[PDB]
This record gives structure tokens, sequence and C-alpha cells, in this order.
């Protein structure tokens, strides 16, 4: 599924991401934009051999199992394919565990480099939330 901007904002809010660990909804919408371009089926292999899955490009090194990342963990206890579903429940629940780790949303390189410090509120501008 390719979400619309306000569609995804609404979905994230419903699953409890808005202000989760202090991060306003627009931070999550901006991160999704630049991680996946709002496409729940996005996948991208990393140079270390891990792969990033879904709307929030959750990484198999630590968070889900894809059977092809040696030495990795599966801390969200899910197959990585579950993170490609049209329903974002699995991705949100995992993202909550990720952002609860020590680095917050900096674990998302695209958030750090393209959302952090910017006027992220503009990403929910005009949304009927
Ligand atoms: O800054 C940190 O998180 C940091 C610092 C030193 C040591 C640890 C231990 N981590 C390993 C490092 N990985 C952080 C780097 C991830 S990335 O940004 O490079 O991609 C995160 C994976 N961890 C998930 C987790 C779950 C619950 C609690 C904690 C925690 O207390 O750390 N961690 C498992 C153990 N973490
Ligand atoms: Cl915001
Ligand atoms: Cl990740
Ligand atoms: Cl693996
Ligand atoms: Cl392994
Ligand atoms: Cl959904
Ligand atoms: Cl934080
Ligand atoms: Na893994
Ligand atoms: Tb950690
Ligand atoms: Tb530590």
């Amino acid at each position: 599924k390719v979400f619309g901007r306000c569609e995804l904002a609404a979905a994230m809010k419903r699953h409890g991401l808005d202000n989760y660990r202090g991060y306003s909804l627009g931070n999550w919408v901006c991160a999704a934009k630049f991680e996946s371009n709002f496409n729940t089926q996005a996948t991208n292999r990393n140079t270390d051999g891990s792969t990033d899955y879904g709307i929030l490009q959750i990484n198999s090194r630590w968070w889900c199992n894809d059977g092809r990342t040696p030495g990795s963990r599966n801390l969200c206890n899910i197959p990585c394919s579950a993170l490609l579903s049209s329903d974002i429940t699995a991705s949100v629940n995992c993202a909550k565990k990720i952002v609860s780790d020590g680095n917050g949303m900096n674990a998302w390189v695209a958030w750090r480099n393209r959302c952090k410090g910017t006027d992220v509120q503009a990403w929910i501008r005009g949304c009927r939330l």
C-alpha cells in the first residue's frame, strides 16, 4: 500500500505513535516519507547484508527475522515480511520498541538527516486528525 500523507498520519495516530516517547506525529510522518516514500512494501538491502523493511524501514540486524542476516536478533519477535503489510500495526509496535532504545528517533538515519530540526509539523498540515 502507498499511503497518502494525511492517511498515514491518521493511521499512526490511531496506533498511538503521536507523541510516543515525546515525538510529535509529524516526526513520524516525515520519517516515513523519507524512509519508504509512504510505501508499506519498501525494502532496501544495507551494505552489511541486513535489509530494511516497510513503511519505517525497520532493520533486520536487530528487530525482525528474515533468515538471511547472520548474527542478527529479532527483538520485535516477528518475521520481517510482516512489516510489509498494508496494515501498519506490526511496524508501529516495532517502531515503539526501537524509539524506546537509547538513541530515540536517531536510529532512523533519514529522520536524523532530513527531519530532525526541521518544521516537522508541516507534515500534518491540513490533515483532518
Ligand atoms: O544506544 C543504544 O541503544 C545502546 C547502547 C549501548 C548498548 C546497547 C544495547 N543494545 C545494542 C545496541 N543497539 C543500538 C544501536 C542501534 S543502531 O542505531 O546502531 O542501529 C540496539 C539494540 N538493542 C536493543 C535494546 C533493547 C532494550 C534495551 C536496550 C538498551 O538499553 O540499549 N537496547 C539491543 C542491545 N544499546
Ligand atoms: Cl508535528
Ligand atoms: Cl531499524
Ligand atoms: Cl537471520
Ligand atoms: Cl545467526
Ligand atoms: Cl493501518
Ligand atoms: Cl528522545
Ligand atoms: Na534478524
Ligand atoms: Tb540498545
Ligand atoms: Tb549503554
